């Protein structure tokens, strides 16, 4: 958005770190 808001992607990160882990390895429904 603006050079102001670059600080919003690390809280992203965080979220998409966990996120990440949360793929290979919960296994799916079916």
């Amino acid at each position: 958005m603006v050079k102001s808001k670059i600080g919003s992607w690390i809280l992203v990160l965080f979220v998409a770190m966990w996120s990440d882990v949360g793929l290979c390895k919960k296994r799916p429904k079916p």
